[PDB]
């Protein structure tokens, strides 16, 4: 209990960030106090709250959190954080309405004593921020911002850094954002992760790693990127003898390492573990919940491949139901909640839980993965909520790096997923050893520029269904969406799309045609998917679209006039 205090409870000082703020901007309160508590991360020992009320009567109860300031530096090839000052408590708020707010601070410690601040007033003006990310009420396949604009996630997994820490995100994130990326995913476990909160203990959280996550979230705010926070990964509950990067023997949950659990099965029902896990959720909401740049809370990376001794489907389902209910109840901003599975079809018993707002797929497959993606997207429409292909690659073993230096695999997957009705792009692995060093960002730029001016929420897109290819001596296939006003096609050469040896394709002849069930007149735009630019525009009085010569794949945007 390194942060214990044994003094009578008293507020010693309050600092306020700024009294005039924009909608959805951060309003931060610093609270210096003394009190009686063994563990500042445990609300039964000390409970700090900010109570906010807008002009319209809406009330927000925001949990406070323990904080240490650091100053970062680079020591050759690793990040080093120097503590600045004593630790203290913070409250982080974000106003969803404009106008005036009144707020006060309340603190209670284990002695039962309670103290309060007096009431403060702040004023909120309109801003440019679109708000929090929600499921669209117009089309449950897609996400929106509070202001009604669509959110189409484009990006990749960027789940941890090297020893350089935040200095790696300083490089990766601006490159992503300038190439149309607006999304990434970070890991908050296991203990070795850059942002691991439970690093030494499941009862107290790592203030250095939490500060790094602050930094990366602040960078995402500056770049208009939105983050999925993955709280735990399967490795934590997998025994060494089971392989697949196991970590149970090293995890703080295990009694051997100071935790409450004798075996990983007990995670789901151990009373002490459940209490600590709720304290962790409270800490995460307190420290990061304000941010509109948190896209989603994700409980687990691939929970189905924890130890088979630990996976009891009924217990895992009840735990997800109960934690989703708890998290929603304490999160003033009601962020989206999800979880993930290694088994590509997922677990319907868990995916159908109402408290999980969208479903995910992870898939690593080397052969005919375009058809596999299309099949999984069609299948999971049964859940009537958005579907994110949250991990994709050729092989979990890392063959992609030497098989496909040009990123054709990534290219094929991001076009297939978007034009099959998934909520966003397939999210690649290998950010640090593949995407960045091979400079694969241009693939995303081309795709983002193709889709950005379409409002997916209102097109009533359906997968293309009544088509007729007329092509001779080539095998061309199509992935496509048909809506009220646009038809979007991705055509690929079945014999070239899965070969990765050739240079990036570097378009005047007629190849063939595709006939669609549409009413002319139409405008046809041919789009180079590697250079990310229009090749050709064509007005047509009949429903037969010519296919121009292409090497690997080609995109076509058809507007019904």
């Amino acid at each position: 209990s390194r942060y214990k205090d044994n003094r009578p409870l008293n507020i010693l000082g309050i600092d306020i960030s700024k009294m005039e703020l924009g909608r959805y901007n951060l309003f931060e309160v610093s609270i210096f106090l003394q009190g009686s508590y063994l563990n500042p991360f445990d609300p039964q020992e000390i409970d700090v709250e900010g109570i906010f009320e807008d002009q319209y009567g809406n009330q927000y109860r925001v949990p406070g959190f323990f904080y240490q300031e650091y100053k970062r530096e680079l020591k050759n090839d690793y990040e080093y954080l120097v503590p600045v000052g004593d630790p203290y408590f913070k409250i982080r708020f974000s106003p969803i309405n404009i106008g005036s707010y009144k707020f006060f601070i309340k603190v209670k410690d284990k002695t039962g004593r309670e103290v309060s601040s007096d009431k403060y007033t702040i004023y909120v003006k309109e801003s440019e921020k679109p708000g929090y990310i929600r499921v669209s009420e117009k089309n449950w396949r897609y996400f929106k911002f509070d202001n009604g604009r669509q959110f189409l996630p484009i990006g990749a997994n960027i789940c941890w850094a090297t020893s350089k820490g935040t200095y790696d995100y300083d490089v990766w994130l601006p490159k992503c954002a300038e190439n149309g990326g607006n999304y990434f995913r970070v890991w908050l476990g296991p203990s070795w992760a850059t942002f691991a909160l439970e690093r030494e203990s499941v009862k107290e959280y790592d203030l250095k790693n939490a500060w790094k996550l602050d930094y990366v979230l602040n960078l995402a705010e500056k770049l208009n990127m939105y983050i999925m926070f993955c709280f735990d990964s399967y490795n934590e509950l997998r025994y060494q003898k089971e392989g697949a990067y196991p970590y149970w023997e090293h995890t703080p949950h295990y009694e051997k390492n100071g935790g409450p659990l004798k075996e990983p099965k007990d995670f789901w029902t151990n009373n002490e573990m459940i209490k600590y896990y709720k304290n962790k959720l409270r800490y995460i909401v307190a420290r990061y919940g304000y941010s509109t740049n948190v896209f989603a809370w994700e409980f687990w990376n691939e929970v189905d491949i924890i130890s088979p001794t630990a996976f009891v489907i009924g217990e895992v389902k009840k735990w997800h139901e109960d934690m989703a209910k708890y998290l929603n109840s304490i999160d003033p901003w009601k962020h989206l909640i999800t979880t993930s599975f290694a088994f590509s079809p997922g677990k319907p018993e868990i995916d159908s839980i109402s408290g999980l707002n969208f479903v995910q797929t992870h898939i690593y497959k080397s052969n005919r993965y375009i058809d596999a993606l299309l099949s999984l997207i069609a299948y999971k429409e049964k859940y009537r909520k958005p579907h994110l292909v949250g991990e994709f690659g050729l092989d979990a073993g890392g063959n992609d790096l030497w098989v496909d230096p040009n990123g054709y695999v990534i290219h094929n997957a991001i076009w297939t997923t978007i034009l099959s009705g998934a909520s966003g792009t397939a999210m690649s692995w290998w950010w640090d050893n593949h995407i960045h060093p091979n400079n694969l960002y241009f693939h995303y730029r081309a795709l983002a520029d193709f889709v950005k001016d379409i409002n997916f929420l209102e097109e009533k897109f359906e997968r293309l269904t009544n088509y007729k290819f007329n092509v001779y001596n080539r095998e061309i296939k199509v992935i496509g969406l048909q809506g009220k006003k646009y038809i979007l096609l991705w055509l690929y050469n079945a014999k070239e799309a899965y070969q990765y040896k050739k240079d990036i394709p570097n378009s005047s002849k007629f190849l063939g045609s595709i006939e669609l069930l549409i009413k002319p007149p139409i405008k046809v735009i041919y789009y180079d998917t590697y250079r990310g630019e229009k090749i050709k525009e064509l007005d047509l009085d009949k429903n037969v679209i010519p296919i121009i010569e292409f090497e690997r794949d080609l995109a076509i945007k058809i507007e019904l006039l």
